[PDB]
């Protein structure tokens, strides 16, 4: 799954409803793609107010209650019957009262749950910062800092192959072909790119994925509202590669669980994988995921590699490139 669709949040009001939520206009605008109007997976969304409002992911069941159908048509997202279905899960409210007193008054009248006090508040997306349920894969940056946008046209230049696809902002590569699909009018390739990577693009030895998401409340945030683009854009990238070719992709790890699966399913599909953060990387959260050698063969992948480098990296016990 993972799929991005148009109107996501007319989608999700009464997912979100069997929890007491009523979301306002300026609620909406804290979720990064509500203000400019592009598309999302309505799950990857769900899953954030999850957190925002009761301090939990979607992995503690909290809305596994087959209630109202999440489906795609015609590129926009409906209430059309579905196997997605979701909604508040009483069962798993009361198994979780216990350790949460408040969770119930939380859930009926649509309010947070701030995890750190047991009382409730108003919307604020700054109270619940990670899922208190979720084993985080690894290591998250406790300072952020505003840098200058990244340049990886030194990066790129040096990996091996011929033809080359940057997708997203603009980048001179020395030394190669280079072709651009992006949304500014001028590319190579045009088209919107929150509905991912248009079917008609050829295939290339190397794609780079040069997209960024912004730094708003916290690494996790960062990392969630970037999900969306890893598989709309570097996964679809992959649909793109010759046999052997390489796919890179602007990152900030799998703090959330959709990053996580996207990039295991990414992984798979690569003889290596790795991940780096070189001299040109400035931002403290984002990272290079880097998948070489694209195949047809059937693997596992264990996360273990990348999420020790990705620990390293965030704490800094990992050797400056
Ligand atoms: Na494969």
């Amino acid at each position: 799954q993972n799929k991005a669709a148009v109107c996501w949040a007319k989608a999700l009001v009464p997912v979100l409803k069997t929890a007491g939520i009523d979301m306002t206009t300026e609620q909406w605008n804290t979720v990064d793609y509500f203000e400019t109007d592009k598309a999302h997976s309505a799950e990857i969304v769900l899953n954030q107010l999850c957190v925002r409002f009761f301090g939990l992911d979607l992995d503690s069941g909290l809305f596994s209650a087959p209630t109202v159908p999440l489906s795609i048509r015609n590129n926009h997202w409906d209430n059309s019957p579905s196997p997605n279905m979701y909604g508040l899960n009483k069962e798993v409210v009361r198994q979780l009262s216990r350790r949460y007193p408040q969770l119930p008054r939380a859930v009926a009248t649509g309010r947070v749950y701030d995890m750190n006090t047991g009382t409730l508040r108003n919307y604020d997306p700054r109270i619940n910062l990670v899922p208190v349920n979720r084993r985080l894969p690894h290591a998250l940056v406790l300072h952020h800092n505003e840098h200058p946008q990244s340049d990886f046209s030194s990066f790129v230049s040096k990996l091996k192959g011929r033809t080359v696809l940057v997708v997203g902002e603009k980048l001179s590569v020395p030394g190669k072909m280079v072709d651009w699909l992006s949304d500014r009018p001028e590319a190579t390739f045009r088209a919107r790119l929150d509905l991912g990577i248009p079917g008609d693009v050829p295939k290339y030895d190397i794609i780079f994925v040069n997209v960024r998401t912004p730094y708003k409340y916290h690494h996790y945030q960062q990392c969630e509202d970037h999900a969306i683009k890893l598989s709309m854009l570097t996964k679809k990238a992959c649909l793109h590669l010759n046999p052997g070719g390489t796919c890179v992709s602007i990152g900030y790890g799998y703090a959330d669980r959709a990053s996580e699966s996207i990039i295991g399913a990414i992984a798979r599909q690569f003889k290596f994988s790795r991940v780096c953060k070189p001299k040109s990387s400035l931002e403290e959260t984002e990272v290079l995921f880097v998948f070489i050698g694209y195949d047809r063969k059937a693997r596992t992948h264990n996360p273990y590699k990348l999420s020790s480098t990705l620990t390293n990296i965030y704490t800094g016990s990992r050797l400056h490139e």
